[PDB]
């Protein structure tokens, strides 16, 4: 792409603030300078429930761009401490007009999207909670800010976020977790847990 | 006027035709002029799942629209007869880089359905198929092709059907349908869901 517009109001949120409220009426799009964010919904009940992360490099807020405008569609969480761009849903149109090369990328992150948003269906539907949870580590495993561990990986997640992707409480994911630990997957640590292999 | 050659390159399927094989390498993209398509994802023993449906007016085959490829990740068959554009990536990408409206058209359209794809996810998870099935009867009978009922609802579904908007089996929703009926929420040819 060429998202090297100077203008950009660039912020900064330390970990576990909030950037997008969902049911939110903004017009304005985001861009990860560095730093990751969760997204979160709601579920049946009002139980909220990670979608999945964003990483450095990703645009968010952008749902509503492309228009009667709508509400925000999910929380955007910063996980670890962000940078981001924020720009106006008319000013970024404007530059689109003059280079469609900043949609395209936009494009190719939704499609992206798309389909992991699918996968998850398809997880949920055919897998159980503890094929649930494998599927997790190891999916996590592979995303970004992932430590390379002499054992395997390190990657930053606790049983209760776990929990929220499953469909599963705290304590029943940590049982599953304890059951992994036994048939050597994972080794769980205060706020990270290493994935073994 | 939808595109340059919007109406140049058609092509009709009958209802349970398949359009898109998932898993296929192919770079073009479709736009419904009339009818219906499913969506839908399988799992490894070829169980059989309803991600969502498309109208008149929806591209789909866009996802590898933006590649500089991939397969596609979902199978797309005609619901109703459909007649559908065929329109190569090239000349959507050369046609869009002269007026990217026609990109913001595709754009809203991939939003739209990545909100609906979102909204499931929260609706499927923390419930099991039991409870699927259940919610799959409930959101049937608020649907508005549904019948209203001297003793509720009464909706026509099949145990097949069920099983492709849950993901189950059909034997497996047969049980769950026949506890239900002594559960006491409904009575199965039609179905009535009594509330
Ligand atoms: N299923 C999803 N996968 C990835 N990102 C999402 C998903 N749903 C919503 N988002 C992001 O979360 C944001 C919430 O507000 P917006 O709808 O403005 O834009 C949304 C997207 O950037
Ligand atoms: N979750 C979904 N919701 C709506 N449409 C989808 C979904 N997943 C895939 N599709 C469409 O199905 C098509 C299958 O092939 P493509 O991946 O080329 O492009 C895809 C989209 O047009
Ligand atoms: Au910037
Ligand atoms: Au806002
Ligand atoms: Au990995
Ligand atoms: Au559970
Ligand atoms: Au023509
Ligand atoms: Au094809
Ligand atoms: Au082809
Ligand atoms: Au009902
Ligand atoms: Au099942
Ligand atoms: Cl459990
Ligand atoms: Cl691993
Ligand atoms: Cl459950
Ligand atoms: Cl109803
Ligand atoms: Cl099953």
């Amino acid at each position: 792409l060429d998202k090297l517009l100077a203008h950009c109001h660039r912020r900064r949120y330390t970990a576990k603030s909030t950037i997008i409220y969902a049911g939110d009426r903004c017009e304005t799009l985001f861009f990860i300078i560095k730093g990751s964010v969760t997204i979160l919904i709601e579920d049946d009940d009002g139980r909220e429930m990670i979608i999945g992360y964003l990483n450095s490099g990703d645009f968010f807020g952008e749902l509503g761009l492309f228009e009667s405008e709508q509400e925000r569609s999910a929380w955007v969480r910063a996980k670890v401490e962000c940078e981001v761009a924020e720009i106006s849903y008319a000013k970024f149109r404007e530059l689109s007009q003059q280079d469609s090369e900043i949609l395209y990328t936009l494009g190719s992150q939704m499609a992206d999207r798309l389909r992991k948003t699918t996968r998850k269906v398809g997880d949920l539907a055919f897998l159980d909670v503890t094929g649930r949870v494998a599927r997790t580590l190891l999916d996590l495993c592979q995303q970004p800010d992932a430590m390379t561990h002499p054992d395997g990986m390190q990657i930053k997640i606790t049983r209760q976020e776990i929990g929220r992707i499953v469909g599963c409480s705290r304590e029943m994911v940590g049982r599953v977790l304890k059951s992994l630990e036994e048939q050597g997957l994972v080794h769980v640590k205060g706020k990270t847990m290493v994935v073994f292999g």
